């Protein structure tokens, strides 16, 4: 359980095989309570049938534990896989056609809030007698009626345009095949969701036939429908305890920056942090491009009022070092090094932090959102804020994320257990 060991052997040393071309035929489910920008607390139950049609459930909830359903969307349509993405290596592009979007409200309060929101968004949309009632499917989109108000709920289905299926086995075992469907990332800005071409992935869905055996949420969701939405178990909220070391569980994908792993170190004795960002050109993180080392200070935590389960931090970067890891990276940095002798070299670390290179601004302050959970094995998971989809920095409080990146796993600690 050394940090270096877990970075050498991502996802507990699991061997990953990529279905190329991808086979999406089957039932795929969320592995927990997902957070989309907003925030939206939701689970997915997506069925892709052999005739290339799909029925997708999006179950929405009022909290980060997904114990109290609010409304469910039932999204019907047809999907056709095109070819391997040239932008996202390991990704496969696809085209889709919506046949229908229906909404069911699971409480009176939601029926009345949602009907009001549909009316404010699309004044000419609602029927005469009064507000919507619970447990009734209302049309938000019909393929043969010409009307629609999906903008009310900030709906779009562009996630179906980028597809990756990973097959996962334990390092030395042919028992426990886990199949994961990666669909396109959801834009962090709701308004931009209608025009966004995914360049990264949502958290993976797991196949109802080949899911991790410890995935409780998987089993609950598989037995659900629009009139019985998945009720997830109420896990207790953990308090943020940063002290120690955290590493990526996977070859991560960020919008516009592609593949990377992270190694973070937190010192709670003086609120100082270090980040290593190992950047790669490939989706199994074997071919390095450049490494960023960053160091600075963080604030005390304040529980978020915007995002149930989240803790607000301010993070300041005071120091930065860059290591080009291939000749192309060193070449690009040398071409864009003015007065003098930046002398960038493969594998040689240089401090950027009296002047700065590449017009990098230091110090740099970010407004962060963190949560801590446990995996099925009782290992601690650290989530920080989803990176803005447009490549921008959360550099003002109002630009703080309302959703999370994929989690880091703790690899060093000085906290007890008994
Ligand atoms: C596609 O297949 C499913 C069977 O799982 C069926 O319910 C659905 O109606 C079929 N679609 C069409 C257009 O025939
Ligand atoms: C619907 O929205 C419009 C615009 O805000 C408002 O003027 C109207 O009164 C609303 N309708 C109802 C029935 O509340
Ligand atoms: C903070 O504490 C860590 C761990 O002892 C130490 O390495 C680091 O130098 C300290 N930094 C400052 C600025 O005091």
């Amino acid at each position: 359980s050394q940090c270096h060991h877990m970075l050498k052997h991502l996802h507990n040393g699991a061997r990953i095989t990529v279905q190329m071309p991808p086979t999406i035929e089957g039932h795929w489910v969320s592995t927990g309570c997902e957070v989309r920008s907003g925030p939206e607390f939701m689970t997915r139950s997506y069925r892709f049938y052999n005739n290339n049609t799909f029925k997708a459930y999006q179950f929405y909830y009022g909290s980060n534990r997904c114990t109290n359903p609010t409304y469910t969307l039932i999204i019907r349509g047809k999907i056709r896989l095109r070819q391997a993405s040239w932008i996202i290596r390991g990704g496969t592009e696809a085209d889709y056609q919506l046949h229908g979007v229906q909404v069911i409200c699971h409480t009176e309060a939601v029926a009345e809030q949602l009907s009001r929101l549909v009316n404010r968004t699309c004044p000419g949309f609602l029927a005469p007698g009064g507000p919507w009632v619970q447990d009734v499917a209302y049309d938000l989109w019909q393929e043969e009626s010409n009307h629609e108000c999906t903008k009310a709920v900030n709906f779009a289905m562009h996630e179906l345009q980028l597809i990756r299926v990973e097959k996962q086995y334990p390092h030395h075992s042919l028992d426990h095949l886990v199949e994961e469907l990666f669909l396109g990332d959801i834009h962090t800005d709701a308004t931009q969701r209608v025009f966004y071409r995914p360049s990264s992935y949502q958290p993976p869905l797991q196949n109802a036939k080949n899911h991790n055996h410890a995935c409780i949420a998987c089993r609950i969701i598989f037995r659900s429908d629009e009139h019985h939405p998945p009720i997830l178990p109420p896990k207790a909220d953990l308090t943020i305890g940063l002290h120690g070391e955290w590493v990526s569980q996977r070859c991560e994908v960020r919008p516009e920056v592609l593949f990377l792993t992270r190694h973070f170190i937190f010192h709670d004795n003086n609120n100082t942090w270090e980040g290593h960002y190992y950047h790669y050109s490939d989706p199994v993180c074997k071919h390095p491009t450049f490494t960023i080392y960053a160091r600075g200070r963080y604030s005390r935590g304040v529980l978020s009022s915007k995002v149930m389960g989240g803790t607000e931090f301010v993070f300041k970067v005071n120091h930065m070092k860059v290591t080009p890891m291939d000749a192309a990276t060193a070449s690009l940095l040398n071409v864009f090094s003015g007065n003098a002798e930046g002398s960038w070299q493969v594998g040689i670390q240089q401090d950027v932090t009296g002047c700065v290179a590449l017009g990098i601004k230091l110090p740099h302050t970010e407004y962060e959102i963190f949560k801590m959970e446990q995996d099925t094995r009782g290992r601690y998971l650290l989530f920080n804020g989803q990176r803005p989809s447009d490549g921008s920095s959360p550099d003002r409080p109002e630009k703080r994320a309302t959703s999370y990146q994929m989690p880091l796993v703790q690899c060093a600690s000085s906290s007890p257990r008994a």
